[PDB]
């Protein structure tokens, strides 16, 4: 009933089906993830919905906003709390090996789409002590 | 030290002062020439108000960092009910993330937050924190 989200999920599944790495552990801890940002608010939201369908084993934050980085020139730098218009979401995962596969799959999927979707960025991230999701 | 009207300061200002005191013990690099955002601390739990105060105090204490807004965590094992797929369901537990340019400073800040919140009453003392690492950095705008 949501063909847009399901079609993104299918694109992701086709890429993910080409690898067979473990997505869960007996420990069950949330120790890795992918950090997904840019594009546009709507395109990121749509990707998030498709990720949820394609990967039951993950957990997702809502969209939120990124702060600014460094400003060029002699100043002023932005305050740490200032919010940009660029959005992000986090995917929590139980294995780093699958985080790497998902990062590769997102990169491969979005590059086949027109802007702004192709401007979505992704990096693997790790959590030293895990995140105790409730 | 400075004292506001009536002999008290806001909680976020006292957090800033506490963080400044703890961080002053560690003379580690906070920035790099490359200027890339490769590390962070992920802060969660407590309550929305206690995280709000911690976030505001961290910003006041550390100009070299960048912070996300407060947001909400998904569930772990066995998510709560909802019409949407399990991975998307939101708990009532909140979080924010601090981005940093060095891994050592993320470690120092993680330890400072842990030490500071342990001195505060519940629910602030229930705040949790882990260092995180971004393999390719985050290209903040
Ligand atoms: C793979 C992907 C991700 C997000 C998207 O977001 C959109 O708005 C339209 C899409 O075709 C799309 C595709």
């Amino acid at each position: 009933s949501n063909p847009k989200f399901e079609n993104i999920a299918e694109g992701l599944r086709a890429l993910l089906a080409r690898s067979h790495v473990e997505r869960t552990t007996d420990e069950g801890t949330w120790v890795a993830g992918v950090f997904v940002y840019g594009g546009s608010k709507t395109s990121l939201y749509n990707l998030r919905r498709g990720t949820a369908l394609a990967i039951p084993q993950c957990r997702l934050t809502p969209l939120s906003r990124l702060p600014f980085g460094m400003a060029p020139g002699p100043g002023p730098q932005p305050g740490p709390l200032r919010e940009s218009i660029v959005c992000y979401f986090m995917v929590f995962l139980q294995t780093h090996i699958f985080a790497e596969v998902l990062k590769d799959a997102i990169k491969d999927l979005v590059m086949t789409k027109p802007a702004p979707t192709c401007n979505i960025r992704v990096t693997v991230c790790s959590f030293d002590d895990g995140v105790d999701l409730p």
